[PDB]
């Protein structure tokens, strides 16, 4: 049994390294190309699996080489692929990424097969969703499919962790009311609320607007400032800082955070939210110390033992 | 036995279709992704093979899934892959292409394995090159390998067709003196000559500079305006127009043209140059009426009978 079930996206990353970013109408040469594995849903599932979660990815990829290779990436990370569907009717989702020597980029995302994950696929996954401890979803599949997954999870008493990423300004109200944990970043929170979110203070105001739409718990992640949390039972904002580290590459840090939080929700339910967030921050900040999105996510064996204690730790 | 040997590039085209092109630091979403098969060398080879040429593609790809798929693309088009190599040391060459709804694009090319096609790889193809009628090269592999290929062909009395694409201003002079037929587009002629090329007349002036640098025949393609040709024996420029068509997608039209020219030089050696160029304009103009690159290249069975008749 998979205790963390991620209903969401997989994307093949097609990355070209250049010295300068091209403009409209330009052809340029780069010096290296390589392929990597991304998608917010797969990223989150990877982090939770590497911490020791029994995970399953509910997703759709193409009946194509990229899709086959994605399946193998999931397997290599000890993720169940029992609900990794394929389709003849769309290509695997892609992210075509051009990167310069300073790490600035142009990204073109084509959702592809991710949008064909459908009701009938969710119905086939009903038992796996219902038997989980946590169901995680984002907004890189059809929003209605995410909503159906939240609905199914809630009907089974399964904890719902919703990551509205990338954000949409006007979400169906049920996105809020069906979310036990609503987790977003500063820029997302700006889009959802129409407010500036630069600081922890600003995040507390944004988070309260989100809480009042019917979330049980709101978390806004804040980069190097950690995160801010509020809940229905404790609506005063709590700012949970992260220790200073030397960041190499922050890409994917949010997905690291969310995957770690899903792990702790499923495996350490006894812990307070604050303790779960302290630990999640730590893991995410480990990921920012290395290049390469999924390749940067740490494994349990590489992490401090104190992150896995059953009790509250000073 | 191969009558047309192409020594040149294979590139996997990774294409995203969008409504707008992205700026620095922007993530945008497009509506379709697909993989296509490109590279000037392979494109020219595919066109000549579709016309009925027996062809051999001398090239290098990765020992990777793209490379295996490229090899299958060449086989599907009936092209010999005897001297299509694979290497562990680089990935198959790539073009990551973003195209908006008005057809404007951003292209990032990583040549990759194409650059690792070396003189030893080419030497192994000596018997096939010596038995060919036409050798075709471009500027998408390492210069030393293409110069050696043109050298081999000359030693065997094999007609050389050189496409200086993409063009470089400081072109090695041997590319002129080793080319029996030198074919480039307007923007390429500008780069090579420093002259502005915005009409058929301008093209004739640029072509004459190329001729005096040591080419035997110079052809400048001109898009919808067809092409201009001059030669040592007939140095007066001849403008050869193409009938008006409704273009769907002109990508790869130059490679269709060059591939068709290679076919005619190999299989219809008795036709005049002017007749070959009329026929090659017609075939390229077919290619512009279909979307894509290689998928737009027409097959013999789909073309007018007159294009395959032994005489004018
Ligand atoms: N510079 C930094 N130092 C320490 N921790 C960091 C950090 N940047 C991010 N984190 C950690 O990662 C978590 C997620 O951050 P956030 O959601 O802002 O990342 P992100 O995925 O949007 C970065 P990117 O835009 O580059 O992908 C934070 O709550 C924090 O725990
Ligand atoms: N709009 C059009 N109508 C008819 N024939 C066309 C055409 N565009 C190109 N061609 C044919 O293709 C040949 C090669 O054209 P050229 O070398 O200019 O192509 P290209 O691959 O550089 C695309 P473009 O011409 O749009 O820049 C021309 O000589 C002509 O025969
Ligand atoms: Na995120
Ligand atoms: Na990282
Ligand atoms: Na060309
Ligand atoms: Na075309």
């Amino acid at each position: 049994v998979a205790a963390v079930v991620v209903v969401g996206s997989c994307m093949t990353d097609l990355v070209s390294l250049t010295s300068r970013l091209p403009k409209t109408g330009e052809t340029i040469h780069g010096h290296k190309f390589f392929i990597g594995f991304g998608g917010k849903g797969a990223n989150q599932c990877v982090q939770a699996a590497r911490l020791g979660a029994m995970t399953s990815m509910v997703c759709k990829v193409g009946k194509d080489s990229f899709g086959n290779d994605y399946i193998e990436n999931l397997k290599q990370n000890d993720i169940s692929t029992e609900f990794t569907y394929q389709t003849k009717d769309a290509a695997t989702g892609t992210a075509s990424i051009i990167v310069n020597n300073e790490g600035q980029n142009i990204i073109v995302i084509v959702a592809g097969a991710n949008l064909l994950l459908n009701t009938e696929d969710l119905r086939a996954a009903a038992n796996v969703i219902s038997r989980a401890k946590v169901m995680v979803c984002q907004l890189e599949i059809t929003p209605a499919t995410s909503l159906e997954a939240l609905t199914m999870a809630r009907r089974s008493g399964v904890k719902t962790l919703f990551n509205p990423a990338p954000a949409i300004a006007d979400l169906d109200p049920q996105f809020y009311t069906l979310s036990d944990v609503f987790c977003c970043n500063e820029s997302e929170a700006e889009i959802l609320t129409g407010l500036t979110v630069g600081s922890a203070a600003d995040a507390g105001e944004a988070a309260l607007v989100l809480l009042k739409r019917g979330c049980q718990v709101v978390i806004i992640t804040l980069g190097a400032e950690g995160c801010v949390v509020l809940s229905q039972t404790e609506p005063e904002p709590k700012h949970i800082p992260t220790e200073k580290v030397k960041a190499v590459d922050t890409t994917g840090a949010g997905d690291s955070f969310v995957g770690a939080l899903a792990f702790y929700l499923a495996y350490y339910p006894n812990l307070s939210l604050e303790d779960m967030l302290n630990r999640s921050n730590f893991i995410a900040a480990v990921s920012v110390q290395a290049a390469g999105t999924q390749s940067s996510y740490p494994y349990k064996k590489d992490l401090p033992l104190t992150l896995f204690l059953e009790h509250h730790h000073h």
